[PDB]
Order: C-alpha cells, then sequence, then structure tokens
C-alpha cells in the first residue's frame, strides 16, 4: 500500500495501471500523434506541440519527427535542443537534456528497466532511474542510454553505443557497452574529422 | 520441382513475387497502415487490428504502434505480450513468440537474410528460418534477432544485442554478437537494479 | 570562411540556416510526407514520388515506407534498388547507392557529423562527406554509416555494425565498430546460410 506514483520516485518496483498514469499516458501520446502526422509546412504547430509535449522546453527547440515517448511531461529540455528523426524516450520518471544538446537519429532514452528474474517481472514490473544528458553532448545515430544513466558536459556519445554506466564530461565514449574512448583535448580545437584540420 | 511456397518451408532460397505473396503482403500491410496511422484512443480498434494482423495472439495482447511487418500472418504471438514503439518483425516465414514476453523499443526481428554471395542473390533471393521466442523473455533496446534464432524462456536480452545463435533458458545475454552473460540465479529473486531488493 | 554550399563540397565546418537550403529541405520533407502517409494499395503514387524525391533513381527501386532524409536530393540511387522500412539517410550531402544493392530494415546513412569539440559546434556546426556504397551491397539490421566512409562493390555489412572506415569489396564485416570478418570465397558459392547446400 503505497501509491504507484511514490514506489517511482523511491526506485521500488511498480506497475503503471492505475492513479491516473494512463489517463496521463493519453494526453501526452495524443499531442504526439499530431505532432508525429503533421504536415512539413504546419511549422507553428510543430512550434506550439513542443513547447505543449514536454514539461520543460528552452528557445529554440527543435525535433524531427517522428518522436517518441511514454508521457512526455517528464521530459526537461534545456536551450538550443536539436533532435532528429526517432528520438523515443521512456520517460516513465525524470530525464533531463541540458542546452545546445545535439541528438541524431534514431536515439532511444529510457529511465525503466524490469527486474532480470521473471518472477519478479509476472505482471510487466518496472524500476525508473532518471537519466541526466548534460550541456554540449552530441549523441550519435543508433544510440541507447539506459536507466539512471548521467552523460556529463560536453562530451561525445558515439553511434550504436549502449550506455549502462555514467559518462563523465569531456569525453567521447563508445561501445557495447559504452566506455571513454578518450578526452577530449586542444588537438581537437584544430582536427574536427578524421585528417581534417580546422584550418584549410 | 517445387514452388517458392514449399522452398520457404524447406529452408532453399526463393523470391517473393509469384503465388500470390505479393497480395499476400499487400492485405498486411493494409492492416499495418491504419494500426500505425490511428489515433490513441481508437482503443477497440487497436485491440481488434491486432487479432486480426497476426496469425495468433493471446488474450491481453499490447503493441505499441508503430509495428512493421511483412505479412503479419506468420506472427504467432502468446499471452500477456507487450511490445513497445516500433516492433519491427520481418516475417517471410514462421516466428512464435510465448507467454509474458516483454519487447523494449526499437528491435528488429528477422526469419530473413540473404546468401553472402553476391552471386546467389542476383535477383535477391533470400532464405527464411523461423525464430522462436521462450516464455518469461525480456527482450532489450535495438536488439536485433537473425534468422532461425532460439531464446529459451526466461531468458534477458541486454540492449543492441545482435543475436546470431540460439540463447539457452534462464540465462542473462548481451553483446555484438550475442554471448551468454551468465544464468539468472536466486540472487536475482531478491535484486533487480544493482543493489536494490526486495521486502515483505 | 566562405559561402555555406561551398564549404560543404570543401568539407569545411558549416551551418544550414541560408542559401536557401531550409527551403529545399522543406520540399524534401514534404514529398517525404507524402510518401511516408501514403496507403499500400496507392502503388502507383509511391512510384511517382521514389522518382521525385530523390536525385537520380534506376529502375525497380523499392522502398517500404517510411523513409527518412534531410534533402532526398542528394541521393543518388541505381538499379534494383530495395530498402526495408525506416531507412535513414541525412543526405546534407551527396550519398551514392549502387546496383542491386539490398537494404534491411532500420538502417542509418550519415554524410554528416559533428565536431567533437564543443567550442568547434556552439551553433551546431557539421561537416559532411559522401558516402559511396557499391554495387550488390547488402547491409544488415541497424547498421549505421558515418560520413565520408565507402562501401565495397559485392560486400556484406552484418546486422547491427557501425562502419567507421571504408569496406573493401568482397568482404562480410561486422562489429561495432564494423570491421572485415573475412573474404568473400567460393564456399559461399554453395552454402548459403549456417550449413545449408545449395544442391545435396
Ligand atoms: C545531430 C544529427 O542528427 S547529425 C550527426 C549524425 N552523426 C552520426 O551519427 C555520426 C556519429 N559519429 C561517430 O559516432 C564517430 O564514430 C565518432 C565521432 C564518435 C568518432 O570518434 P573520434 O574520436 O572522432 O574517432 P577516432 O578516429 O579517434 O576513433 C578511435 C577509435 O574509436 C573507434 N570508434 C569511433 N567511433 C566509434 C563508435 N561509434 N563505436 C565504436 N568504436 C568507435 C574507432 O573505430 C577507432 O578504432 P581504433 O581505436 O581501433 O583505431
Ligand atoms: C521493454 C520496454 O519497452 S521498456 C525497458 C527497455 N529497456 C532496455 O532495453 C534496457 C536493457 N537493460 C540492459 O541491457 C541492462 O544492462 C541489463 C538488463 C543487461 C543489466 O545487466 P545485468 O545482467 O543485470 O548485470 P550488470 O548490470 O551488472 O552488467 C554487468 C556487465 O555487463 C555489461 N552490460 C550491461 N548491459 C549490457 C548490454 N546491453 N550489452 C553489453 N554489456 C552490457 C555491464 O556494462 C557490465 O560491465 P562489466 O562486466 O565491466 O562490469
Ligand atoms: C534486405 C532485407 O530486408 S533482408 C533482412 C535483413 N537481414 C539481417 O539483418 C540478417 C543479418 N545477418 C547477419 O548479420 C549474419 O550474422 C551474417 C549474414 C553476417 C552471417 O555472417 P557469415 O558471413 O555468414 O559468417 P558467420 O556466421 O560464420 O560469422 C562468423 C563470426 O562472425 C560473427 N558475426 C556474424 N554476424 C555478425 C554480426 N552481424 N555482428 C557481429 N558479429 C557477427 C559471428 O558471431 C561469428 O562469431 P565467432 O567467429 O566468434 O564464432
Amino acid at each position: 500500500n503505497m501509491p504507484m506514483t511514490e514506489r517511482i520516485r523511491a526506485g521500488k518496483l511498480f506497475t503503471d495501471m492505475c492513479e491516473g498514469l494512463p489517463e496521463k499516458r493519453l494526453r501526452g501520446k495524443t499531442l504526439m500523434y499530431e505532432f508525429n502526422h503533421s504536415h512539413p509546412s504546419e511549422v507553428e504547430k510543430r512550434e506550439s506541440l513542443i513547447k505543449e509535449m514536454f514539461a520543460t522546453v528552452g528557445e529554440n527547440a527543435w525535433v524531427e519527427p517522428p518522436v517518441y515517448f511514454s508521457y512526455g511531461s517528464n521530459i526537461h529540455i534545456g536551450r538550443n535542443f536539436y533532435a532528429n528523426f526517432n528520438l523515443t524516450i521512456v520517460d516513465d520518471y525524470t530525464v533531463t537534456i541540458g542546452d545546445n544538446v545535439l541528438i541524431a537519429p534514431n536515439v532511444t532514452l529510457s529511465v525503466t528497466g524490469h527486474p532480470v528474474h521473471h518472477e519478479l517481472r509476472k505482471n510487466g514490473e518496472m524500476y525508473s532511474f532518471p537519466i541526466t544528458i548534460g550541456n554540449n553532448v552530441w549523441i550519435g545515430s543508433h544510440v541507447v542510454i539506459n536507466p539512471g544513466v548521467t552523460i556529463g558536459d560536453n562530451s561525445v556519445i558515439g553511434a550504436g553505443s549502449i550506455v549502462t554506466k555514467d559518462i563523465p564530461p569531456n569525453v567521447v565514449a563508445a561501445g557495447v557497452p559504452c566506455r571513454v574512448i578518450r578526452e577530449i583535448n586542444d588537438r581537437d580545437k584544430h582536427y574536427y574529422f578524421k585528417d581534417y584540420k580546422v584550418e584549410s
């Protein structure tokens, strides 16, 4: 006897078929549908749905439809946020993105997991831990960010990464599981790609 | 002497632009279209389309649109099935899923593949080997399951896994390619995440 | 610096909010919307759009909706092209696909990337390097192909690989990051999958 809602915040196992959760979900997923199916020319429309879908959205935010979430109202986005096609966020709990964050296509964030033992999840039980994307972070394509992960500022996450651990700031991380490939140093102020110098 | 119908069943190479296959594909993608572009409030309709779309569906099935498949009628689902956003199932041949199966967002299932040799696929020839998912299986995000793969009951597939070989029951598997990581023991019956236990 | 469209062609850092780039994108995303939302029965309309969406498309092209791209007009496709669901192509610059190329579902092609050093991207500045996919290439599901990569003729990219470097022709590459597994020999002329021969 503890409201599901309060079990989420406590990191306890819960289910979401009650206490107004389903109604919340239908509100968000309703806005999601008119965004996702809006005509590319309906820019103002899209512009308001964004402010509308997420609990928090800074200025100069852009999201290439389609976009997917469970609620929408648990996603708090910062300034100048760009997200490319198919950004999926399972926001059963807090998801926070800093400023000037760039998100490539087909990225997946999820504060939710299921107990490994199929007996702790007989009724699709879940747990939720907040994700936190720092400022000036860049996430490559097909990246997956798992429950309770924090990505430090100005860091980069390579395409295909499966982030399962916290990622410090100022690094470059990649792999399955995602691991720190390396620190970003002055050479990166000159070389922006493979063998290409900033001064051509 | 053997139709393409019999070739698929036999595991032999084939092509699907005859024997009514194309027309079969159209019927399924038509219901698929209606399902994928349905309003979140069209609850009844969504439920009826599901029992329509797939060959078999057990009680309490839920698929979060959009869903992608080739025929849909080659897929058999057990009971209490929950698939999140963008489940993709290339079912040129039979796909069987058990009960209490949980599928995270952006998961691709595929019974189909193509000869490695470009000489064998001059006309895009393929082979199809059924996929079999046990009961109480949980599949992480961005996981891909290749042709003829069998996942043993109660097993867990970590996010981003690329499954090319059969997974035994009662295991936690992950990686690229997927490798059995450990056995699911009774220590999992208390712990569900890092160091979070369960009390009375 | 110098004009934005030039920086592109020169592999220099650029932003795309001028020189008519946004409008160019709107026509693209417009034809894209018309394609993605078409009905499975509207085959003739789907074919006109294919020819209209991309710069060049050889005969026999088939693209299963939905398909995603930035401009569309920066894509050149050969002949007997086949792409399954959710092909995403960030064609900020040229993307060339040869003949008899088969693409599995959920593949992402991006000629664009961002300077890893945040100071070099304050205004989400990016670079773009063409992508060249040879003839008779087969790309598996959930593959990601990064900027300026060349996939040789007759090669195969396993499901889930993250292709960061060029792939030689006649090989089988897979992995994160993608690495050459072996060369396509003549045994591949008999065995097409796990242990199945052609005549026996
Ligand atoms: C926001 C938008 O919608 S547009 C942006 C869309 N862009 C993309 O999706 C492309 C994303 N780019 C990447 O992921 C690139 O791989 C980068 C930027 C992470 C490469 O990291 P960099 O430090 O610049 O590359 P670098 O050459 O030093 O790579 C070093 C090693 O890491 C490996 N590596 C690089 N990227 C990855 C990756 N994603 N996964 C695994 N390994 C990787 C390399 O293969 C290399 O191998 P080696 O050590 O054996 O030599
Ligand atoms: C179903 C829905 O629609 S909503 C929920 C969707 N959720 C997902 O897709 C999230 C999937 N979660 C995972 O993959 C988790 O990482 C789990 C389930 C595998 C947890 O791993 P566990 O087996 O419990 O063990 P643990 O967390 O200790 O991991 C141990 C090691 O495996 C690694 N690991 C964890 N997950 C993965 C993964 N997906 N791929 C590869 N390695 C992984 C860890 O990094 C760690 O590294 P180490 O050996 O250096 O210590
Ligand atoms: C166009 C369409 O719509 S068709 C539908 C799309 N189809 C798919 O997505 C299926 C993709 N198939 C694959 O990825 C398969 O793994 C193939 C075709 C690459 C098989 O590889 P093959 O060339 O036949 O060689 P083989 O199976 O022996 O692989 C050898 C090793 O490579 C590894 N390997 C194979 N495929 C992959 C992969 N995708 N990623 C990583 N490793 C892989 C194997 O695990 C194996 O491990 P080991 O050497 O330690 O034992």
